[PDB]
């Protein structure tokens, strides 16, 4: 519980990348993109989708699904340990993966589909729901989720899996999701408080509806949520879905949910105009209500009009995915991975903030590094606070693209170099 807690400069997090993790593909054109990964009770899900020649998710032909465990080797800082690494039978249908490590296994939550585009032209109904499980030892099994016997809070039309972790809270799963639906059932209160000038096309009203619409449909409204899978063994499934709280809306976007420090915080991706942190942590579960924070000063880059900074009500769509992770409770402290640049997805930088104030910061390469989105788990290690972050990186424009896995710890002591 003793570390800087201070604005300062020349933070030590004596960082250090790991290399034997994530593995090394022979073919220079495949590209390893869009990674994810929880960790809990010191094991952790490893997860990447690989394809060729374009780095995007449903254009791949792999997945894969990676279980290990933190071991302490007397270094003075925590290892990775890769026990288990498997492809997902179905990766060439599948849309959307959510890891969750729970107990000592891993567990991944994927939405199948033989439509790429059946977020926007089909239901859920069409498509198909896994459950993909292993650790160390065990041989990886896959049960298909029960949709069927599924009861929702309101008439949802089809949802994706979509985020950077879930979260095991007893005998239930918790992943995140977003849903779709094809009426304006929403309030905006929050957005319509905004003293901003007045668009001569549209009002303040019309903006705040419509930008929840999808940008590849615009009959359908995109909206995040929770999903609780409860299951004795693979058995009798009781699947629930419900949706975020209407309080500060934000346009569907991958999210997370991770168990830290006794809270469940949750974690959702600024895709639209309000491109300020949204996260907080969890006090009703039914609707999901997240107790957002007011952060000033984490933003994300973006291209077209709601670029880093940007406050202003408007029908955007972007953003970057930059997971965050509690330091202190009592002092009101993360540490993200974000990037420094204004529409650019490039120049990550740890960064250890308030609410309020940036503490202290300090870029991951001296050589400037594209970077397309970020994850970061904490967790303790010889009683000392040590993250973990992966960062979704394309730093040879010439040979394969890969990400990269650091290491580091949040200072003990402010301004030591
Ligand atoms: C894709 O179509 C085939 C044939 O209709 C079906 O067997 C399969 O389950 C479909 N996939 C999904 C995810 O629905
Ligand atoms: C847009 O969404 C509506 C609502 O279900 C659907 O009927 C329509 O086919 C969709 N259009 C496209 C091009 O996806
Ligand atoms: C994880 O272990 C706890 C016991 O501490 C148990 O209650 C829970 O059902 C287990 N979860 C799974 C998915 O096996
Ligand atoms: C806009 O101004 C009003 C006061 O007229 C204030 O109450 C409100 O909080 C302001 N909007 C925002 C987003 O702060
Ligand atoms: C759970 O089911 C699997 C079969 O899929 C079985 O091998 C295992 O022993 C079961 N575990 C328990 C605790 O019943
Ligand atoms: C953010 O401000 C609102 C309005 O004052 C407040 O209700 C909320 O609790 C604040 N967030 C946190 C994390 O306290
Ligand atoms: C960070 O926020 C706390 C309130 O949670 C405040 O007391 C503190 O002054 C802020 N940090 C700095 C450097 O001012």
């Amino acid at each position: 519980k003793i570390f800087c807690k201070s604005v300062s400069k020349d933070p030590d997090f004596r960082l250090k990348q790991i290399d034997y993790v994530i593995p090394v593909q022979q073919d220079r054109s495949i590209c390893m993109n869009n990674p994810l990964l929880d960790i809990s009770d010191g094991f952790f899900t490893y997860i990447h989708y690989e394809g060729i020649n374009s780095c995007k998710k449903s254009d791949s032909f792999k997945v894969l699904l990676s279980h290990g465990e933190i071991v302490d080797r007397g270094d003075y800082r925590p290892s990775l340990y890769l026990l288990s690494s498997h492809y997902h039978p179905y990766s060439m249908q599948v849309i959307n993966c959510v890891p969750v490590t729970c107990n000592q296994s891993s567990f991944v939550f994927c939405h199948i589909s033989n439509n790429t585009k059946t977020l926007d032209n089909s239901d859920y109904s069409s498509d198909e729901y896994y459950i993909t499980y292993f650790n160390g030892i065990d041989r990886p099994k896959t049960k298909k989720i029960p949709i069927n016997n599924m009861t929702a809070d309101n008439r949802y039309i089809h949802f994706t899996f979509s985020g950077g972790g879930g979260v095991c809270l007893g005998e239930e799963f918790i992943i995140p999701v977003t849903t779709v639906i094809n009426t304006d059932v929403f309030t905006h209160d929050y957005c319509e408080s905004f003293n901003c000038s007045v668009q001569t096309g549209k009002s303040l009203k019309e903006i705040c509806s419509e930008s929840l619409r999808s940008p590849t449909n615009s009959s359908r409204y995109n909206l995040n949520g929770i999903m609780i899978i409860s299951q004795n063994n693979m058995t009798d499934f009781k699947i629930q879905l419900n949706g975020i709280t209407y309080n500060k809306l934000s346009f569907g976007s991958p999210g997370r949910l991770s168990k830290t420090l006794g809270q469940v915080l949750y974690y959702q991706s600024s895709m639209s105009w309000d491109t300020y942190l949204k996260a907080g942590f969890v006090e009703k579960w039914k609707p999901f209500t997240p107790n957002w924070m007011n952060n000033t000063v984490i933003s994300r880059p973006n291209q077209g009009n709601c670029p880093r900074y940007h406050k202003c009500p408007e029908i955007c769509y972007g953003g970057t995915y930059n997971d965050i992770a509690p330091l202190d409770l009592g002092k009101d402290m993360y540490v993200s991975v974000i990037l420094d640049s204004d529409q650019l997805a490039e120049n990550p930088e740890i960064t250890v903030f308030n609410s309020t104030t940036i503490l202290y910061k300090e870029r991951v390469s001296k050589d400037e590094l594209n970077t397309r989105s970020t994850t970061t788990s904490c967790f303790l290690f010889l009683d000392e606070p040590w993250c973990i972050s992966v960062l979704e990186t394309n730093r040879f424009n010439g040979k394969s693209i890969r990400p990269e896995i650091y290491s580091y710890k949040i200072p003990k002591y402010c301004g030591t170099k």
